[PDB]
This record gives structure tokens, sequence and C-alpha cells, in this order.
């Protein structure tokens, strides 16, 4: 499940064996899953497992960053 972004319209949509989401990028949120010690994504208030890099782009897109401090380079 790779997270998607729509800068054209400014909407965000995640893919999950049948992409069926839709919401504003300003309505995104990053979380952490102690279950596997990985970062998760919140869309509409749901909890799923997204890719690390995809989790980074989510914030870059304008999504909320609660996992770590909005970074860029190291």
């Amino acid at each position: 499940m790779s997270i998607e972004i729509d800068s054209e319209q400014g909407v965000c949509s995640v893919e999950i064996e049948g992409s069926r989401h839709r919401a504003p990028v300003d309505s995104l949120r990053i979380g952490t899953d102690a279950e596997a010690r990985l970062s998760v994504l919140y869309i509409d208030g749901k909890r799923l497992h997204i890719s690390e890099e995809d989790a980074q782009r989510l914030v870059v897109a304008g999504a909320e960053d609660q996992r770590r401090h909005l970074m860029a380079d190291d």
C-alpha cells in the first residue's frame, strides 16, 4: 500500500489493493505503530501501515508530522 498525493487538486489518496480514499492533504496525520515499530498514516482517522519514504513524502505534501521533526536532508 503506497500513499499517493495530488498536488494538482491538493487532495490526498492512499492505495490499498483498491484505492478508494479522498481527502485534503491538510487533513493528513502521521503516527507510529509500536506493533512493528514503524510509522503509520492517518486518512479520515484510519490507521494503516505505509512506507517509510511514503510517510516522509506525506508530510512534505503538507501532511501533519507527529512521528518526528519535519526533516529534509541529513
